[PDB]
């Protein structure tokens, strides 16, 4: 029966490959121009939209974007005359949805509706900060290793909260708290039983991602306070800084952009045939033999644009970079040292000085998710900090005390790596990793990137 | 009216230059030891001092040097016999009065005396590190960014105040409360009425600073306090970790050296025709043009020195390094990064392994202050913990409320720079920068300069 | 008379000498194998356990090593066919001490043996991080600079005492108090006078590491304090604190694997006739010719191991990182630079993969420790802001407000340079530092934790 799941994820890669294929000759774009992953995000927000249909489930529109809500669309790039012209298309919503069911044979492929929309979260998160985001629920900037998923879409139920990380949980509980606080007909009435009851699923779904049962009890409490306040913020700040050391359980999918999905299939291959599973070398298959172009600004890194790329197909923003450095055979370095900002390119950049260069999308291993020698690595200092701090002060319990005692001795020992040559097709022989123990071991030390609320 | 202003800055620069060229006769310096930068310092300190007379207004006189105070000098550095020679000169404070007055024209030539004031200022900014003067009054260390102009003189009026920052307002308030606090009979009596003068302008003067009107009201609060303590001391940290976020307005002055003016007046330049002004392209052509010599130590990169000079002459310690790594054209490092120490030569320094090199003034491009694409760049995350913090305890208010919401949320849209060609002498085409984004953004990340007060 | 004390010091150099190569023979190893330092750690480890009996005054056992408590051993790497082989070596330790003390010409040569323990503890001071054990005697884990010999022995006397830094010592106290704080027998009865015994010697002994009256003052308040609690706890982080500005004086010994002191032997010297002092230029003598190597991992940098041991050997993973790099000539990186790990390797660890180099021991100029220009370095804000906290609530004294004041106001352990064709130190050298260095060897530490094994 694993294969039978091999099968259906296969059946919407297929679907994913067979729509952009479409597109592409919809548009008009050349075969270069197809393999353009600034393109290819334009292709994947038009479906994303055309099926939202404004709920916020798929995507978050513009404001701007909500002047013909019957419209969908965004630029495309094209090589004209030695240089690059963006062009802003506009397609109906009705018709982009029909092209989509269309490719999938009739179906509605929700689930290859929301492969892209993970993708396009983990390139968020890969690309993007969030410190801003933090201070305004009142948190530690230093909690943005806990922000998995924190770009998703606010009504993206069943398929985000799998992705989305103890820090995405802790800021929209605080923000929904917050909100409780102002108004008392917040939590009472007829509009109050449904917002009570998203409450206790958003606490039973961040109480399932910690894996201690101490952090489960206290999240307990946090649930069964039929009025929450000021009470329930601290002791959802305090368990945020507990995922630190003792981190929560949360899924990583390896979700690639459309362009290299449509050009396997263009060649010909048969997901569905072969079967497809995120978890193994599937992915590491088609990005060792993909070929996707990136437009790249003036004094930008093309080496560095790949970097941003290949992690966020991946999802390693929030994994460890000397595991990442030794997978990929070239040093992963943090996102402060990368000469790059945001794949796309926003509407009033200018495009006489656009090129384009080649995303180098290949690694030395490849590694399937586990979740046997081990070697564990130390956390930086600031994360040490951020963890023990605050305690002296505020509520006081026997499960905070108790969890604060875990944290003290917390154990070497989690999403882990299981590396194997590319060579080893079936994982025969796994490869003990040498990790360079100069290289920095997070991703956000010394994070200067874009802040994402800015548009 | 406009260039009337030219013709008088342009009035001035030509007294600093006349000067110079007077005092390089007078002290027999080559054509190479007049444009050593030490020697040009020398000399200005020695106009500073003589119509200062023991005031502190427009220098900052060692205990020592008040040995015999009808006298002023300093080190003069001369190349003899395949070395660098070192002496102590002294001349009468009225000479130097004297030669002064008669390069001017008779004139007293007040704002030229300002103008190396200023540059000293700034060549101080770029260069020492303030954290210890910041914990003595009870700041906040990662509050760097805010003391332009920290190490100007006590009793430096209307000309020093503008160039002054938010931090260093902060700083000389806190020390004159702490002061009140002690002495109970220090707003009491003549010194009462005057110090208490002096406790409103300076009020009133950060007041100005602060473009957001719930900053300049809490100073309000502040000043109107007859009897401060610390409790206004508090308000007043707060006030500077605002400044962090919602930034001051303060002046910054681009003031070269004297010799870089005597050397162009030694050539042959008329700045009363020409005019002249800090504002626009004048002081990037004086430095393309500029030829300055530096004495450089043992281990030291005469490249990084370079750096500190020309950051100081255009008094771009507190700006972005990624906006002035474009202008300049090379990588404007952080200062941590930076092997060089102060320009100046301590009296204790042996001169036997001192060596000399070519300071690399130039730019690619120069810049006109404008405080229209804008791309905003966000805040490392030192600066938002700092600003962010501290305002769990103690005082609350709906001021401190509103400051902190427009805090939380407040935009990116703070001084620019407008860039343009060389080659763009009346500044036709604005051109959009291209910032390298794996730069550091702050000149004082990972600051390990010496401490201002040591001597 | 100070020359008797070079001829003392230069008999328990020539003893660790006459051992190793004594140990060489008996293990049979080659000349290379003798100069590998990891056959010199498990071999120093063998006459610390033996010499023991489980007492923990010179190292700390396993408690697996607990299994046969009459042997003693541990792992000796050997080139057999292109390959290094690791075995585990046993002896009994009665076997060891007679050994031993033949080398000693029958004397105990306990110098000899605390020499090698303060080594071993100088090697895990540059190499392992404290932080975890920092958190939980509830201190600031940028307290890391003031760890020195935190990983010696519990029952270790008097050398190891003096070896330990202001940290160690508040880290020994509190933890100490809290087992005050829960069980109250604990200064009650035989066991009771002991222990307040030794509460009242670690007090005076880390009332000597300061040397400013005011914090001496604090010191003896928490002392005469007949049964300590949470209020001393909180007196010892503050004091722990201006230590960071106020520094205490801590004593650093070079001191040397044995397998350098074993090498210079077997050539043929005799430290007793030219006598011997870890003050001055002759451990820099040894180190210039001395010919030492080290196994090294897949993805290590051999110049970041040698810079290691170089370091330990020098005691100075707690000194400015820019007065390192003028006198080894070459940039001394922060431990977080440094692409290496622990240089014992561990018993998990593939044997396959490993390769052998040669260690870089040798320095430009040589440098006296003393305790006449002179150019001080600030602290880096981690530091500052580490040392001025806290201070806002709690307890408050007029000494606490003293000490406060001599940190705020407070003015600028230094090092005499001198160049290796100076060996009488005639001229001192005036340092040129390279300002673009960092100047803590823990700046952005990234190594391991010491506690886990
Ligand atoms: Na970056």
């Amino acid at each position: 029966n694993a294969t039978e799941i091999r099968a259906s994820v296969g059946k919407m890669i297929d679907g994913i490959g067979r729509f952009y294929i479409q597109m592409c000759t919809e548009l008009k774009l050349s075969d270069y121009e197809g393999r353009l992953i600034q393109n290819s995000l334009t292709i994947e927000r038009m479906v994303l939209s055309a099926f939202d249909e404004r709920r916020n489930k798929y995507l978050e529109e513009h404001p701007s974007a909500g002047k013909d809500p019957k419209k969908t669309g965004g630029p495309i790039y094209k090589r004209v005359d030695r240089k690059w012209m963006r062009e802003l298309v506009l397609y109906d919503k009705e018709e982009i949805r029909r092209i989509w069911r269309q490719a999938n044979n009739g179906d509605d492929a929700t689930a290859g509706l929301t492969h892209m929309m993970i993708w396009h979260s983990n390139l968020n998160d890969t690309t993007y900060q969030r410190t801003r985001a933090l201070v305004r629920t009142g948190m530690d900037p230093r909690m943005c290793s806990l922000m998995q998923g924190s770009t998703l879409p606010r009504r993206s139920g069943a398929a985000g909260a799998a992705v989305k990380g103890v820090g995405t949980m802790v800021m929209e509980l605080i923000r929904m708290i917050k909100r409780g606080i102002n108004d008392r007909n917040f939590w009472r009435g007829e509009n109050g039983r449904k917002t009570r009851s998203a409450y206790e699923r958003m606490c039973n779904i961040l109480k399932g991602k910690f894996q201690t049962a101490a952090q489960r009890a206290m999240m307990d409490q946090v649930r069964e306070s039929r009025n929450p306040g000021n009470a329930e913020i601290e002791d959802l700040i305090f368990l945020a800084r507990s995922a630190l050391i003792l981190r929560g359980s949360v899924a990583h999918k390896s979700c690639l952009p459309a362009c290299v999905y449509g050009s396997a299939v263009a060649s010909g291959y048969d997901f569905e045939k072969e079967g497809y599973s995120l978890v193994g070398i599937d992915p590491f298959k088609l990005l060792q033999n993909s070929q996707v172009y990136s437009l790249i600004r003036p004094n930008e890194n093309p080496a560095h644009k790949s970097q941003l790329v290949w992690m966020a197909c991946n999802s390693a923003a929030f994994e460890d970079l000397r595991v990442l450095s030794f997978i990929r055979g070239t040093k992963v370095s943090p996102r402060g040292k990368l000469s790059t900002r945001g794949v796309q390119i926003a509407s009033n950049e200018n495009m006489d000085a656009m090129e384009s260069s080649t995303l180098e999308l290949r690694s030395r291993y490849w590694a399937i998710r586990t979740r046997s020698v081990q070697a564990n690595l130390p956390f930086d200092k600031p994360t040490i900090m951020a963890a023990f701090t605050g305690n002296t002060e505020g509520r006081t319990s026997d499960m905070r005390a108790e969890i604060i005692r875990m944290m003290e001795g917390a154990k070497p020992e989690f999403q882990g790596r299981g590396v194997f040559e590319l060579s080893d097709e079936r994982a025969a022989n796994p490869i003990v990793p040498s990790f360079d123990m100069s290289n920095e071991g997070s991703y956000f030390f010394g994070d200067n990137a874009e802040e994402y609320d800015n548009l």
